[PDB]
């Protein structure tokens, strides 16, 4: 309906048609640039739309993120992940019947090629999960690829599936085989969560069961990371996938984008934080220390560079944290430490004043942490969740027409010059 | 120096820096619009600068590709792979001594840890060069990594080398698995290109390598050496910004690179030679792809961005003449490519079209003609591609970046409660 | 004793051979003991060449 006027000033005038969506900003069309002999400037995209999505919408300034229109924080309280899994995949939450067979479907692909056990036996059993992650994965694109038409929606759906299913299996072998314990198989008996848990912890030594508190714990923590509109690791999804490449490949880039510190190591970041802290005795003093704008010390996972005033996930994650501390019981003094210094922030003047509150990675790592997973697992839970976001991102974009992705840059290198031979240097 | 007004129409007019670079177009800085409440709209980027380089610079129109200010052409002709390595990675020409030092450490780091040829074990040897390539080099990754400081430019040079060294030993070592024959290991006797064809072809009888098949492959790998920003490069770039592990970035870029919009017209090419079969039925399927009704088009001819012509083409056609001067054509599918190719040049149509044969063209029928399967094409441009893809990440590192969080344009519903179970 | 003494030097290459990550090498008959040593320690597949006396 709009159109917006740019004015170059070394050139003539321009039409650019201005496109609004069903909720946010509107957005100024920009792909008839090229033709007038000019590009748009956007070191990381922070000003660039790549695409239409209907998937995930956030609004930081406002605390709000939804799923398929849904808040997040309503689907944490009430869905589980799968139920979750179904919205973000086909649009809308499923029925009794919808739901009875996709879950199926899910526990149908859970078992993992037994050809790919000896792909892990490639690495050091000290390697980086991320690294293993992306290597095993990556070559998962052999096995599911023959037959997959980037192009048929039935393929499509399937791989998705496939990827769900798998994720968790995987991730397992990972912990089990950095142990140097028998890798474990999955239990039809057992939901996504509690499967989970079993994979991890249990062994064929002794099969005891998992506790619902922890399940349900986890299950909230995949549903908080499940996707996260456009950033990093799912625009990199988007990218590759725009040559036509196969879907497993794809994710594989994405953890391979997640694996870096700056998209996915708060949970990692908060943990170290309570490393340096070491003891309760000396809270007070690396809090000044914090304090002190000239020591570079500060607080890890509190406040949030989008969700200023606050995270509509937080909430729930201290309901969770304190839950699951509550049938754990705070052995750790490393716990300890962390609940006391949660307890500060929140009945601090400066902390509140500053807009520094505990947030959804604070949490998080404590529970990751209270309930057995090592630091080094806790991208790889990450990218657990976060895979079927990737896919649906995917899915979406496929569905859609689109145009290999193709950026540009903005030369200044050397002028034209000729070639000097060697003997001539 | 210059400023860009522009006027929404429902916002107040804003001030947008336009910059300009050492050649090319000039920019309009649009990183102002998030704090006026607006996004540019740009699928696939096509008309966004994603960064400053220095490295590559293309003008279609003109016939013009060249890598630090150095022509393709005057490269290919003149230069070898790891010099034009050198000047990718450095930015000037090595001299004797810098070029000597340099050749020296990349076959240093030809050989690969021999834990790595049980990984291949958990393929099936019919699997898809690509895919083990991304999930093998997927893995290095966890070999080079508790050193490696990715801020450390030092680390930075070294991870370039590893690269650059390993994957003709890793490309050699998919094609010796695909086959069931035994891997081959490097030789610090015989240059790049020799060395990638020995690890290929020969056995444990070692016989010497075809010294104008050696000099074409170079070729080759100087002409997919980089190619500005891509899906791949750019791919590469994007993981990368947020901090992460260079292979699995290289991973990455694998993995854009295997998608047949990006890297399969070698591969379409010899499929368009295939449906031709026999060169009895040439004519036939002239006119089939000459008709605009019918879906049939020839592949390997014109190009997108050089519709004039590619500097890269008359080097490509030179190789090609001299390899196949050294084979003979044996092949009836060879034979019929060069008839193909003598009328698409003599004739009226495809020359006012500008269909000339392209780099992809004679590239894949030079592979196929020194025995590279259809399958390993990408794998050779992957590997080709490498120093390129490192070279952008070296430049993004070296330079200030910032993660990448790219906006979207929501047109999904709008917030709604939570419909239970009966409701839907 | 003469097993012992001729396999020791083999054993021990092949532990360094490893923890380098290289491909293991076998002897060679036309080297003396200490040659032969250096050899399967620090030679490769890739390039085999002589031992300084």
């Amino acid at each position: 309906d709009k159109k917006a006027q740019l004015i170059i000033e070394g050139s003539a005038p321009v039409e650019l048609p201005v496109l609004s969506g069903t909720m946010g900003p509107d957005v100024v069309d920009v792909r008839g640039l090229t033709a007038t002999g000019h590009f748009t400037f956007d070191p990381g995209f922070m000003s660039t739309a790549s695409c239409e999505s209907k998937i995930t919408y956030i609004d930081g300034d406002k605390g709000v993120l939804l799923h398929r229109g849904y808040p997040i924080e309503q689907l944490a309280e009430k869905s589980d992940y799968l139920e979750t899994c179904y919205l973000l995949l086909n649009g809308e939450l499923p029925t009794a019947a919808q739901k009875e067979q996709f879950v199926g479907t899910i526990k149908n692909h859970t078992m993992v090629h037994e050809q790919l056990k000896t792909f892990f036996n490639g690495f050091r059993r000290d390697a980086h999960p991320m690294a293993v992650m992306c290597g095993v994965i990556g070559a998962l694109s052999a096995f599911y690829h023959d037959s997959l038409d980037i192009n048929n929606p039935k393929h499509r759906e399937v791989s998705a599936h496939r990827l769900i299913a798998k994720m968790p299996t995987i991730a397992a072998m990972v912990y089990k085989y950095s142990k140097g314990e028998p890798m474990m198989y999955p239990r039809n008996d057992l939901n996504y969560a509690e499967n989970f848990l079993h994979m991890m912890f249990n062994t064929p030594c002794e099969t005891k069961p998992i506790s619902p508190v922890l399940a349900k714990a986890m299950d909230r923590i995949f549903i908080l990371h499940a996707d996260h509109e456009q950033n990093a690791s799912t625009s990199t999804v988007r990218l590759a996938g725009s040559s036509g490449a196969n879907p497993f490949a794809c994710i594989a880039s994405g953890i391979a984008a997640l694996w870096g510190p700056a998209h996915g190591g708060a949970n990692e970041a908060v943990l170290r934080m309570l490393d340096e802290i070491g003891d309760v005795s000396n809270i007070d003093k690396f809090v000044e220390k914090a304090k002190d704008k000239n020591d570079p010390f500060k607080l890890m996972g509190f406040g949030h560079r989008v969700y200023k005033n606050f995270d509509p996930r937080a909430k729930v994650m201290k309901q969770t944290c304190d839950e699951v501390l509550q049938e754990l019981g705070i052995n750790d003094p490393q716990l300890e430490l962390a609940m006391k210094l949660e307890e500060i922030a929140r009945h601090d003047p400066y902390f509140v004043e500053r807009n520094l509150y505990p947030n959804v990675d604070f949490y998080s790592g404590i529970i990751l942490k209270a309930i057995g997973i090592p630091t080094s697992m806790f991208t790889v839970i990450f990218a657990l969740a976060r895979t079927v976001g990737w896919i649906s991102h995917w899915q979406e974009m496929l569905s859609g027409p689109y145009k290999i992705g193709r950026p540009r840059q903005l030369y200044t290198g050397h002028t034209q010059r000729d070639f000097t031979a060697l003997k001539d240097r």
